[PDB]
This record gives C-alpha cells, structure tokens and sequence, in this order.
C-alpha cells in the first residue's frame, strides 16, 4: 500500500538497468539541502529497486523521499514520469492541462516590509548618500553597473539597488562598506550589526 510508495517503485522498475545506476549516481551528485547523508552508491547496487524503495522511505522519509526523485528524473529528462511521480503523491484536481509554465526566474520576495528598513534607516543617518556610492566606484561594481544606479530617479533609490546587488557583493564586499561606515562613524557599524 502507499501511492507514495507505488509511485517511486514504479519510476525506479521503469527505468533501464544501466539507467538505473545513473540515478544512483544522481543522488551523490544533485546538491542536497541541508546535508542529511548521501547513501554510498555501494549500499544502493547491493538494495535492489524494491529494497531501495523501502529505503528511500526509511532515510529520505515517504514524500520527501518520491519529491526529491521527482526533480531526478526532470534531469534525466523523463519529465512524463517526472509529472506521474509527483501526482502520484497529490493529484491535485483542478490542474489545468499546459500553460502555467514554472514560476518566473525573479524569487519572489515575501511582501513583508523588513529588509528594507534597515536601507532607509542607514540612508537617512548617513546623510552623504553619495560618500558610500562613490566609495564602490570602480572597487567591487563595473563602471556600467554604478551608472546603471546613479541613473536612477530618487536618491535614496541609489542606495537600494547598490544593495540588491548582494550576488555581486563576495565576503571583501561585505567588509568595504562595513568598514566606510566605521571610518565616518562606529556606532552605525554596531547599531547595523546588531540586527
């Protein structure tokens, strides 16, 4: 019994015998979340697909464990048993046949106002907004890229896109802004610390 169960022995007995192996190599391969345990590939050829499956429920639990798979198979490009895989588990009615495509590229940020008040909170209290602008010309953002925010129309909007470009900012980015801040004063350095 367990659809959930049914669903992972199914994809995993479809699957060709050297096919199979690849999924193996998959899981030690597909970054996990947190860390859990990857399963050593030894211990998965001596499982078979039906001792294997009791296991994936074992360690990677029932759902989480079919979920994990479900994102697999899309690699292996098998997105047929990939969508079977996850409906397996939840059906779900109401899903309509093709159009909703994946979520946009952008994530979604909680419509929760929070991080950016700690933007206008320093803008307001650093007073020269362009002191730390112009301490970032030419150092960690392209010559394009500053522009690109001094173009923008507000002022304090100058100051909250230089901070979206966290994917920009590396460990020595974080310091050089860090650091300005101490050198016009310390108690911001310590009141933005403090989170």
């Amino acid at each position: 019994m367990g659809r959930a169960r049914d669903a992972i022995l199914d994809a995993l007995e479809n699957l060709t015998a050297e096919e199979l192996k690849k999924f193996k190599l998959k899981l030690l391969s597909v970054p996990l979340r947190e860390g859990y345990g990857r399963i050593p590939r030894g211990a998965l050829l001596s499982m078979d697909a039906l001792d294997l499956t009791d296991k994936l429920v074992s360690f990677y639990l029932e759902t989480y464990g079919a979920e994990l798979t479900a994102n697999v198979l899309r690699d292996m490009g098998l997105q047929e048993m990939a969508g079977q895989l996850q409906a397996a588990t939840h059906q779900g009615s109401g899903a309509a046949p093709a159009g909703i495509q994946a979520p946009p590229q952008s994530a979604a940020k909680p419509g929760l106002h929070f991080i950016d008040q700690h933007r206008a909170a320093l803008i307001a209290r650093v007073t020269n907004v362009e002191w730390l602008l112009d301490a970032l010309y030419g150092k960690v953002l392209t010559d394009e890229q500053y522009q690109a925010v001094r173009a923008e129309p507000t002022n304090p909007s100058k100051m909250r896109k230089l901070f979206s470009f966290t994917p920009a900012w590396n460990w020595t980015c974080k310091d050089l802004l860090l650091q300005a801040l101490r050198e016009s004063q310390s108690y911001l350095v310590e009141d933005l610390e403090r989170s």
